[PDB]
RNA sequence: GCUCGCUGGGGAUACUGCGGGCCUUGGGACCGGGAGAGGCCGGGGGUACCCCCGGGGUAGGGGUGAAAUCCUAUAAUCCCGGG
């Protein structure tokens, strides 16, 4: 780790956001470093609490506390969900972490929609009436 | 008055049938601008999924109303680049 003269470094949280669990892994601006990595399984297993917000925002601050190390202090947040056949809306997670990060001190310059919306189709599992209880 | 089904001649020509003539009002046909997810063929783009290659990166991922089966450690999920 020589040659920076960015005087800044920056890293594109990235965050997927299913309704079975919540996973934010923050990578350098290329992608091609990971640093942080936490999912909600590792802050807590139970396996209502592994989509659940708390759940989400903790796992979120400790990657931020990494990353303050790091003097990544700026953040481009990447909002995707499931899909390929599950719903494409993202889970509790997104405004859990973004939450998580607006309190880390982790500044957002921009907000981006990588998230899974096809322009060929997808069809998501129901049985003629979606999902039921 | 009767089932009242049949017969012959004379007359009329509105309406109907037929033969002839005639007219554009119905019908089909002509020409010019114009719109279209009409049909047939060829070319092509991107999004998203998937597979595989390489990098990066650990312990759970997945799933639900809750679960469980299941899936994962020479490494799955995760994140990047390529085909």
């Amino acid at each position: 780790q020589v040659n920076i003269k960015k005087k800044e470094k920056w890293g594109i949280a990235h965050i997927y956001s299913s309704f079975n669990n919540t996973i934010i892994h923050i990578t350098d601006i290329t992608g091609a470093e990971t640093i942080s990595r936490w999912s909600g399984g590792m802050v807590v297993k139970a396996d209502r609490d592994e989509p659940s917000p708390y759940a989400a925002m903790l796992a979120a601050r400790r990657a931020a506390e990494e990353a303050l190390e790091k003097g990544i202090v700026g953040v481009h947040i990447r909002v995707r969900a499931p899909g390929g056949s599950k719903s494409k809306t993202p889970g509790p997670g997104a405004q859990a972490a973004i939450r998580a990060l607006a309190r880390a001190g982790l500044k957002i310059g921009r907000v981006e929609d990588v998230t899974p919306i096809p322009h060929d189709g997808t069809r998501p599992k129901g049985g003629r009436r979606g999902r039921r209880v």
